[PDB]
DNA sequence: CATCATTGAGCAAATGAGCAACACTATTCGCATAAGGTGGGAGTAGTGAGTCTTAAGTTGCAA
């Protein structure tokens, strides 16, 4: 388990240039900047709860969708 | 001697505000999306006077 939870945190940690790279995108939405750095972070987190690699598909695209669910969902419902 | 007004006394009829209990539906909430997308951006520019605080530079001075 230990093990597991090195891998996912080495995953994250390789994918948070990602994350911001998508943040820019919806940035004056009444919310700050940080707040949608955070919110994709979890986001990514699911993805890789979510992510299957004998699917052969590159990370990112299949990321992208939670990334975009974390932040219309948060600033959402915190119009 | 009779009687009634006149003071208590309480009631049915009626009604206004509920109550619980089921039963049904509107709304809300939470989860998903597969080729690929792997460092922001606006940030002011024409105050001045003072006062406290560090920070550093210098400088006697004594063992």
């Amino acid at each position: 388990e230990a093990k597991a939870r090195r891998a996912k945190k080495e995953m994250v940690e390789a994918n948070l240039r990602l994350v911001i790279s998508i943040a820019k995108k919806y940035t004056n939405r009444g919310l700050q900047f940080l707040d949608l750095i955070q919110e994709g972070n979890i986001g990514l987190m699911k993805a890789v709860d979510k992510f299957e690699y004998r699917r052969g598909y590159k990370f990112s695209t299949y990321a992208t969708w939670w990334i975009r669910q974390a932040i219309t969902r948060s600033i959402a419902d915190q119009a």
